């Protein structure tokens, strides 16, 4: 199915996912299309947070759903 991820610039991004992605898998997307490391990114849906060892299905993500991608803070 696709799903949407809308970044912080306001850019739509379109991915094509299966429900049993791991979240890392979806980030690793985004860094082979944009460029952004994973370790950076942050998956926010519905105000919390999306956990790297969990699924696009255990957060009951479904066909057209917008995920919005947040950067992480400064680290040094």
């Amino acid at each position: 199915m696709q799903i949407f991820v809308k970044t912080l610039t306001g850019k739509t991004i379109t991915l094509e996912v299966e429900p049993s992605d791991t979240i890392e898998n979806v980030k690793a997307k985004i860094q082979d299309k944009e460029g952004i490391p994973p370790d950076q990114q942050r998956l926010i849906f519905a105000g919390k947070q999306l956990e790297d060892g969990r699924t696009l299905s255990d957060y009951n993500i479904q066909k057209e759903s917008t995920l919005h991608l947040v950067l992480r803070l400064r680290g040094g």
